[PDB]
């Protein structure tokens, strides 16, 4: 057998009971989801902005970032719907740290029970403060522990074509963005949107920690996310092709543009260049761009865990992010671009 | 919420108790896994042949097919290690029938409990007759109900890059083949092989139907499956590039070639053309080709569930397959090629 050991896992209900949603938290989620729904439906000209760390590895830095971002969210609420990237799960090209939930202590001790408690506690605090959260839905079992506190979700480039993730999206209570393939393929995301919009029947683990048969209604609040491929795909030229592709597929011609990952060629400072281009498109009247994604942290760059020496505070241990000063500038640029488009 | 209904699911132990593996079925699995391991280690010059229906939709036709295939398995055993495709799970491009387990009655009744009982009983019958089984591991929960009766597994083109599928493979007791991406991307499969070979810690459902924390050892019996992209990738030029790519990644230059799907341009009869070329490669001395995959049924072609017309017996309701006559001829061609390669 290739199973070394099997260990006890607290059921979702244990986490929901220990960390119940507060009225403020529930309101934050309900309002954010509705706001995003209105944008996708075309009943609001504001831009959805999913911004924050590539991954959460420290609740302290996470809450500090959340407090700073909440101020920006309030300041620019007329042009932007700001949602924090609160990513607890990370897909790896091969192997590596999978996130706070899988290995919170970042030492391969895999204390997942601790990870889930730490994650829900933080997610609860952030929502309670009035700031919506976004994250990648990678795992099929973790959703039950945190989905009630998520206002928007993403299906990664490496899983957009996966039927199991499309099934999951079809039953999520929040809007969902599907990233194009790592090679830049757009079709897998368009297909994912259509698939997730239909009802599905599949096996899933309930809040009681038991497997069961579930039937979903389908999720109409799904959209594509352009995150680049071999080459970036954020330009007006690419946006134009994607819009036609969506229409041809019978879908609304709308897109979210990720400024990071392949669109910045893995160079964090380049997110500022992507921003400039996207702002020009938006300011120029491009109504298709309904959202953007940015990897930002308190301090720019990133650091390695394999290094050894203590970790620098508020610095990413996964993908490099832009610092807070550039983050303030970028959010401002976007807000102004939205105003320009609005006229 | 987008969750319409939640229904009770029999736990794996219920199916294991109702349908225990017989001594002969257990032997079939044990011997097949060992034989494939020997081929993957370069200690056997025979060819692994995973052949059978695109999908199983009728136990009666499946068993008739199994008897016919078993006869050839015994007759050609000195050259081929024949394993029947007994696929109960199907990944769709968008939406569609997902296979016998998900909807055994093929009418959207999704009687999965019936599906699991029918599936395991069929696997038990086929294995007890001495014929090993192959299947795609798409779902994260169904493995516990059938894995003990699987001699080889596949991770589909649409899920090879998925971390959750790589995790699953890392803990499977049988050899696993990773298909290249739908766009022909080879790198995702090479990365998958390395990822699956390492130990993983993740959440999964136990045989008791409860979620838990699992630790895997890693699966060293993984290989790539060439199934085409925008263009077929079965020719010597492509095999050469893949052998080089595997070696560059520190892996043995071995490949399984799927004659169907993108390699036949989804035209079932071209599987015979792919066979002719692959046989020439094998007979010519290509040792890297350790296996092939072929979509075959009692009757050639396919049919749709959409018309409402009664289904023809022994004919695929998913991808088109070659019929029995062509199957017998193809298997003999492969056996002759392996004999020639040996000289
Ligand atoms: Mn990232
Ligand atoms: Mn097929």
């Amino acid at each position: 057998l290739r199973i070394k050991e099997i260990k006890e896992l607290l059921p979702p209900v244990a986490l929901l009971q220990k960390f119940p949603a507060t009225e403020n938290a529930a309101n934050t989620v309900a309002h954010a989801r509705k706001a995003i729904h209105k944008i996708l439906k075309g009943n609001d000209d504001r831009l959805l902005v999913v911004i924050g760390p590539c991954s959460i590895h420290d609740p302290v830095a996470a809450k500090e970032y959340a407090t700073r971002l909440l101020a920006l969210r309030e300041e620019l609420k007329d042009e932007l719907e700001i949602v924090m990237r609160v990513y607890f799960e990370k897909p790896r090209t091969t192997v590596g740290w999978k996130g706070l939930i899988n290995d919170p202590h970042m030492d391969n001790s895999f204390q997942i029970n601790d990870g889930l408690r730490i994650a829900r506690k933080l997610l609860l605090d952030i929502n309670d403060s009035g700031l919506p959260a976004a994250g990648e839905f990678l795992d099929m079992i973790t959703p039950q522990y945190l989905a009630d506190l998520m206002s928007w979700g993403a299906i990664g480039a490496r899983t957009t074509e996966s039927q199991v993730h499309r099934e999951l999206a079809s039953g999520l209570s929040c809007p969902v963005g599907f990233k194009n393939g790592t090679d830049g393929t757009i079709k897998v995301a368009i297909d994912a949107i259509n698939a997730a919009g239909a009802p599905h029947c599949f096996l899933s683990v309930t809040k009681w920690g038991h497997s069961a048969i579930v039937n979903t209604s389908g999720n109409g609040d799904c959209h594509i996310i352009l995150r680049g491929g071999k080459e970036p795909n954020y330009s007006a030229k690419h946006v134009a092709e994607v819009k036609e592709g969506l229409n041809k597929a019978g879908l609304p011609a709308q897109v979210m543009i990720d400024f990071s990952h392949a669109n910045s060629s893995k160079q964090f400072k380049k997110q500022m260049d992507v921003c400039a281009d996207v702002c020009q498109q938006i300011a120029g009247g491009e109504k298709a761009i309904i959202g953007v994604m940015v990897e930002s942290h308190l301090v720019e760059g990133n650091q390695s865990l394999e290094s050894g020496e203590p970790l620098a505070y508020g610095k990413s241990i996964t993908d490099a992010c832009i610092g807070w000063e550039d983050t303030d500038a970028l959010l401002r640029q976007l807000a102004n671009a939205v105003k320009a488009r609005r006229g």
